[PDB]
């Protein structure tokens, strides 16, 4: 039996089921999800290897091979249709052509369920997926059960990284129109114990991490690699769940009441389906999701710990996210551009400005030494890299409203995750493409002779298409500073 097939027995069947890794039902074979690839924006879906079995990702690198993809909808499993696609724009415009939220990279997430790989939804700040006309999701104060597999060390502390039931309108309607997972550190509502982040309860215009709001130090910080983040709502009861998805039961950090505050008891659930965003659209988030439901009626704990030994029994590992050439820690390099009519150009930097200049033997001490850098292990992620300035150690190249820049670090969680970046084969096959940790959809790409974290196409003019594949191609060579 799958999840929902445990959500059946237990009398609180699925009416929503989204998984980019794995059929969450027994006998489901259809599609789990689409990709769009950058090069001619064509579409393919990707299902099971088997009824009830692991994503056929071998499936997704043959159609994705030199080139870029998104997943543009994530599918409903329980055929209900309730399948999420690209989230619209609503209290707040989300950073994507005509206000609507990005779309996921297809490569941020990879793991592998028991050996089996697989990739899930790696989704940075303004990306968002939405329905705003499920069926079968709870409405009022109807009770539902929910949970998600997500990534507790991959998150922050901006609106709203959020899986479940919110408003058909993209807005805020007010106090009761919402309850979906959240999960991150954000305090500006409610917060738990330690540094976070911490599973809270999305209420609307609350994230709730008890009963009363703001502070309740019943709710522990939850960190896992993998967490199962397990809430579910009724007429005046509700509750918070969590555990390590890679091992274990779930632990009750909340069950009681309803926060006593106008608005909250009756609910007024609407019932639309978000991933990655608020309920008003909020994208300032992020978060990664591998799976999660939405059931009808109020799950028991029993039902919800068979879902758990479940998931542990699929047993998420993470996946390799480096291809390609690659680096060594300590390595000094310097990188060549591999565009035709720039490939006497290198990576370097003219203060904190990270362009491409023509560098040779005959040039000066200073600019070999500018156009030279220490490999060093990744800062935010210790698969990928981070690359230190050989004329100014300490500082480290970083994207910055998707320029790069050469800033010092300062130590922050942010900093290191601006300047974590991840080696891939060359999209044109000459060399590595260096792809952004945080934002997986951009890579390090040249224009006009200046370095940006840029994706295949997008709202900035950085992001063309044109001559993107060789612009985010560069060829790894001994370091100009020896
Ligand atoms: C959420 O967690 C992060 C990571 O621990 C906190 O970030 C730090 O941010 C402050 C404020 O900018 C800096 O003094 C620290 O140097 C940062 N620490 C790290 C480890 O990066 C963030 O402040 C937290 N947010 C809230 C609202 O509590």
């Amino acid at each position: 039996m799958g999840p929902c097939d445990i959500y059946e027995a237990g009398d609180t069947p699925c009416v929503a089921a989204h998984s980019t890794t794995r059929a969450l039902y027994s006998s489901f074979s259809g599609a789990l999800y689409q990709l769009q690839r950058g090069s001619d924006d064509t579409t393919t879906t990707i299902s099971p290897l088997t009824a009830g079995g692991i994503a056929d990702a071998s499936a997704q690198d043959t159609f994705c091979a030199n080139t870029t993809c998104l997943i543009t909808i994530i599918y409903d499993q329980s055929g209900n249709g309730n399948h999420l696609t690209q989230a619209p724009p609503g209290g707040f415009d989300g950073p994507d052509t005509d206000g609507y939220d990005n779309l996921a990279s297809a490569i941020g997430a990879p793991v592998t369920l028991n050996g089996q790989k697989a990739y899930g939804v790696f989704m940075s700040p303004g990306t968002g997926y939405r329905n705003n006309e499920a069926t079968g999701t709870a409405t009022g104060d109807e009770a539902e059960g929910m949970y998600a597999v997500l990534d507790g060390t991959h998150y922050n502390d901006a609106c709203c990284f959020d899986y479940g039931n919110a408003e058909t309108s993209s807005t805020d309607t007010g106090a009761g129109h919402m309850e979906a997972i959240y999960l991150g550190n954000s305090t500006t509502w409610g917060y738990g114990a330690g540094d976070g982040p911490w599973i809270m309860v999305d209420m609307e215009n609350n994230l709730f991490s008890g009963a009363d709001e703001g502070y309740n130090s019943g709710d522990p910080s939850i960190s896992y690699r993998f967490v199962t983040a397990a809430v579910k709502g009724g007429a005046d009861k509700w509750a918070i769940r969590g555990a390590n998805a890679a091992s274990g039961s779930l632990s009750t950090y909340y069950s009681g009441a309803r926060p006593d505050y106008s608005g909250y008891n009756p609910m007024s659930k609407e019932g639309a389906i978000i991933l990655g965003i608020g309920g008003d659209n909020s994208n300032g988030a992020q978060g990664t999701f591998y799976e999660g439901v939405m059931t009808s009626g109020y799950p028991s704990d029993d039902t919800e710990n068979s879902v758990q030994e479940n998931i542990v029994a699929a047993k998420y590992v993470v996946g390799s996210l480096v291809s390609g050439p690659s680096f060594t820690s300590g390595e000094v390099v310097s990188l060549r551009v591999t565009t035709p009519g720039y490939t006497t150009r290198y990576i370097a930097h003219t203060d904190t400005t990270v362009n491409t200049q023509v560098v040779d033997d005959d040039s000066s001490t200073t600019l070999k030494e500018e156009a030279s850098w220490t490999v060093v292990t990744g800062l935010a992620n210790s698969q990928c890299f981070s690359f230190e300035s050989v004329d100014t150690p300490g500082s480290y190249i970083r994207h910055y409203n998707f320029e790069l820049l050469l800033n010092a670090n300062d130590g922050t969680k942010q900093f290191h995750e601006d300047a974590t970046f991840c080696p891939q084969a060359a999209l044109n096959g000459e060399g590595t493409s260096l792809r952004s940790w945080s934002y997986p959809t951009r890579y390090f790409r040249h224009y006009e002779n200046v370095l940006y974290a840029a994706s295949n196409g997008g709202v900035q003019t950085f992001d063309s298409k044109t001559s993107f594949n060789n612009d985010v191609s560069f060829e790894i060579e001994t370091a100009f500073a020896s």
